[PDB]
């Protein structure tokens, strides 16, 4: 079973709103093998809440990270999008805090190495830390040293030990994923020399609010963060947040740069300017709240009368691609393989598996292009340009794609737009 929170992770307070609750929801990257029965599929609590002081949102309870990290399918993308944000992340790292050639970078959640091959080729050494031992044998076998471990005190002081001070410590979507946030923070102030950077990347509670990204809510993601909670958090362990760039990528997320209170990195203006524009956004009030659970009753509701609309006039419909969020969607919305035939997904590992809860098909991108499908529901929604851009021929013969943010749409538009 799942352990249930108690106490808020950022600011130690215990006085929250509740704001959705899905119920027991099968976990998002648990992948089936095609079986006759699913009885003995595991379901877990699946419910957010805000802590009043800090306004951290988290789900009520905390999934054991040995049981979702340690065989992990998720491999970091190989789409251009994310090529090109790598890139982008090494460029505002380095020009922004001018971290000299041959400067140590350690990353948190570094998966199969991409991001610090980056830094490499930049310049610099690098040692990633990942707990899914599956991916950090492929790291390792491919020339990036990665650790098969969760990060932790312990784990900081081995890298101090043996590696020495990082100039900077990375992570990248991994922050959000992990309950002993206090621990964290404690081995990066020991990690960090005066001017040492700690930065994280992370979707934007602000972005989540405003576009109603309910999929996004899945076990993996135990906090939902605004830049309000990290200072309430870092403020407790002589660290101090120094900057901020807001980032179209996940759905809209924020780079984060960390440092030591007493150090060398003077705070940039951004940072009060963003914890206004959070107070300015309703963030700290319970109204905000309970208008996202209605907003996300009427997008489900929606939603899943306009597929099952579309299936009753005769329209064929399928998932396009297979994403952790895309489970959660479904699932809210009830849907099975009578509504959607199935998911097209790149990911090797996950073709000609079975998709959790709903047990929806995952088939190939060769396959899908055999299928005759009139629309497809777009799950990887947040590569949704790169996808348009090469779905040409799909959309010059008729076909049809449906985005569920921030409001449920149709691409194309009945319009162009200028
Ligand atoms: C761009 C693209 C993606 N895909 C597939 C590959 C992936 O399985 C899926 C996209 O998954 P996506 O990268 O959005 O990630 P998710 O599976 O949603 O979530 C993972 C793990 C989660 O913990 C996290 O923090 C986020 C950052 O990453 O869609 C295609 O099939 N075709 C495409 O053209
Ligand atoms: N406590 C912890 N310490 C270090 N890594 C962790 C962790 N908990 C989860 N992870 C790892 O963090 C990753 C989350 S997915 C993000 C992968 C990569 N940073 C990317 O953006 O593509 C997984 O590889 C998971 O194994
Ligand atoms: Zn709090």
């Amino acid at each position: 079973t799942a352990r249930a929170v108690t106490t808020c992770r950022m600011c130690g307070a215990q006085d929250w709103q509740e704001v959705v609750d899905f119920g027991p929801v099968p976990l998002a990257d648990s992948f089936l093998e095609p079986a006759a029965s699913y009885d003995d599929e595991p379901r877990y609590p699946l419910a957010v809440v805000s802590c009043r002081s800090c306004r951290l949102m988290s789900l009520t309870h905390v999934v054991d990270p040995e049981v979702l990290y340690r065989t992990y399918p998720y491999t970091t993308s190989d789409s251009e999008t994310i090529k090109k944000h790598m890139g982008h992340v090494v460029a505002v790292c380095v020009e922004r805090f001018g971290i000299p050639e041959g400067s140590f970078v350690l990353e948190i959640g570094s998966n199969t190495g991409s991001q610090l091959k980056a830094f490499q080729n930049a310049g610099m050494r690098t040692l990633g830390i990942d707990p899914a031992r599956n991916i950090a044998a492929v790291a390792n076998e491919r020339g990036i040293e990665t650790l098969p471990e969760f990060f932790s005190v312990d784990t900081a002081a081995l890298v101090k030990k043996t590696h020495g001070t990082p100039q900077l410590v990375l992570g990248r979507h991994v922050f959000a994923h992990i309950d002993d946030v206090s621990a964290v923070a404690e081995g990066v102030r020991d990690l960090l020399g005066p001017d040492s950077l700690f930065a994280i990347e992370v979707p934007y509670l602000v972005d989540m609010l405003e576009r109603n990204e309910f999929d996004t809510i899945y076990h993996e993601h135990l906090s939902y963060i605004g830049v309000g909670s990290l200072v309430a958090l870092f403020r407790r362990h002589g660290l101090r947040v120094v900057d901020v760039e807001r980032l179209a990528v996940h759905g809209g997320s924020i780079l984060v740069f960390v440092g030591l209170d007493e150090g060398t990195r003077a705070t940039a203006p951004v940072v009060e300017e963003l914890i206004a524009l959070e107070k300015e956004r309703g963030l700290y009030e319970d109204a905000t709240y309970e208008r996202f659970a209605r907003h996300v009753a009427e997008i489900t509701a929606e939603l899943t009368s306009m597929v099952r609309s579309l299936r009753a006039e005769g329209k064929r419909i399928a998932g396009y691609g297979a994403p952790a969020k895309g489970n959660t969607l479904l699932n809210v919305c009830g849907l099975t393989a009578d509504d959607l035939e199935f998911c097209c997904d790149t990911t090797e590992f996950k073709q000609g598996l079975v998709l959790p809860g709903t047990h929806i098909p995952v088939r190939s991108p060769e396959y899908a292009k055999t299928q005759a499908i009139d629309y497809y529901l777009l799950l990887a929604w947040n590569y949704g340009e790169e996808i348009l851009a090469k779905e040409g021929p799909f959309l010059a013969d008729g076909g049809r794609f449906i985005l569920p943010n921030p409001r449920p749409s149709i691409v194309p538009p009945g319009e162009h737009h200028h």
